């Protein structure tokens, strides 16, 4: 749309910026076709930031050390990658219906739909109408919650008409399947379209939430993009759920895919209160190491078409600056998640634009910080054979048979909740 490049001319003149460099393209026929030679990948990664320097300048050595070092390394990735939450960020208040069986069969499992409203106190067309739905196992104790972004299922209908058929049919039984799986394990769900907080165009930076906070004026160069926006999406959901006695309060994880990949491990690593982090195939921006040029690019990310995701800052670093300049990396991210667990997750059939190794290399990376806590991660820098998950530390990686999907992995992640809370 016309706005989001408006808005993204507008950054490059306040950063004073003439040119970026062009994105990848994901066709092998193009002259700008993403590197997928594992040869040519490596370049930048001796510009790694090392993980165990503070941004003091001083050595981490210990676990309290790395926790002491947290809120200035987070700073560094609020003014300069995803942007600030600012504080004018409104509570949320939540008023429910009531609750209905999720099924016809006696089924003791509830679904109840939840919803905040927001008055702008200026200019009414940016109200806002939020929503999650809530679904929960019967149980005589509190049970964990996964938090899930999940895509518009108004996408998939849509084009209903005008799809494969087999592949409408399967995408709707993966849809099923995880929500069967959550519920047979004991837990419930927390449902939210991260689009109807922020939408996923630079032609919405002055809608949703970020354009409510900001009464509808332009950004900021250091505030929120759509991830973070996302994420914070997120955390008020997690806030609510902490308040009912339903939930178990330290069992309540986040999930997200490809893009809400991204998003998902924002939020672990910016609110720990999220008890687990299901990361599904997120890649650049993501679990990705930037350094990587393998798959998507920063250039693709600092352009008019995925800006947005970001703080307006990121886009210097793919023109003034390069990928090398970048104060933090994707391991950095990783670790802000420790001690806590969690499932990096990558396809095997066409997940070159999320770059699998990249994502293995930054839990690789990241794995001395997990390591300050007593606590195992990643410890090999090639990609085990595919289904073979190294899912025995905190922090685990395990990429799956399937494709760009998180199918696959659900029973892996369950199963690697729990046992890494017990």
């Amino acid at each position: 749309g016309h706005m989001a490049d408006q808005d993204h001319a507008q950054l490059l003149h306040v950063l004073g910026i003439e040119n970026l460099r062009r994105g990848a393209d994901g066709n092998t026929d193009s002259p700008f076709a993403a590197n997928t030679d594992e040869a040519k990948a490596n370049t930048a990664l001796d510009s790694l930031p090392p993980l165990l320097t503070s941004v003091s300048g001083q050595a981490i050595a210990s676990a309290t050390d790395w926790e002491a070092n947290r809120p200035a390394l987070l700073n560094t990735f609020s003014q300069e990658i995803y942007g600030y939450v600012p504080g004018g960020a409104p509570e949320l208040h939540w008023k429910a219906g009531s609750t209905t069986p999720i099924d016809d069969s006696g089924t003791s499992a509830i679904r109840q739909h939840f919803t905040s409203t927001l008055v702008h106190p200026e200019n009414a067309a940016l109200n806002l109408s939020l929503n999650f739905t809530l679904v929960l196992p019967k149980s005589n104790k509190p049970v964990p919650v996964v938090v899930v972004m999940s895509f518009d299922p108004g996408i998939w209908e849509r084009f209903r008409d005008r799809m494969p058929a087999e592949r409408y049919a399967q995408i709707q039984a993966d849809n099923a399947r995880w929500r069967e799986q959550v519920v047979n394990a004991g837990w419930g769900y927390a449902e939210i379209i991260p689009t109807e907080f922020q939408a996923d165009s630079g032609d919405g930076l002055s809608q949703g939430i970020i354009g409510f906070v900001n009464n509808g004026k332009p950004r900021n160069p250091t505030d929120w993009g759509a991830l973070r926006a996302w994420a914070w999406s997120a955390s008020q959901v997690l806030t609510y759920l902490q308040t009912d006695s339903r939930v178990a309060a330290d069992r309540i994880s986040v999930h997200g895919h490809s893009r809400f990949g991204k998003a998902a491990l924002v939020a672990m690593a910016f609110d720990n209160r999220f008890a687990a982090g299901f990361i599904s195939s997120s890649g650049e921006g993501g679990a990705k190491l930037w350094r990587r040029n393998f798959g998507e690019q920063v250039g693709n990310l600092a352009g008019a078409g995925e800006y947005h995701w970001m703080a307006g800052n990121f886009v210097k670093y793919a023109g003034p600056k390069k990928v090398n300049d970048i104060p933090v990396d994707a391991h950095q991210l990783l670790a802000l998640c420790a001690p806590r667990p969690v499932l990096v997750s990558v396809g095997s059939q066409g997940e070159s634009w999320v770059d699998p190794k990249g994502m293995l290399l930054a839990a690789y990376h990241a794995t001395p910080a997990y390591a300050l806590f007593g606590e195992q991660g990643v410890t090999q820098n090639e990609l085990p054979a595919v289904g073979n998950g190294l899912l025995a530390g905190k922090l685990a990686f395990r990429q799956h048979e399937g494709g760009h999907t998180p199918a696959p992995n659900w029973e892996t992640f369950i199963t690697f909740a729990t046992r890494q809370w017990a």
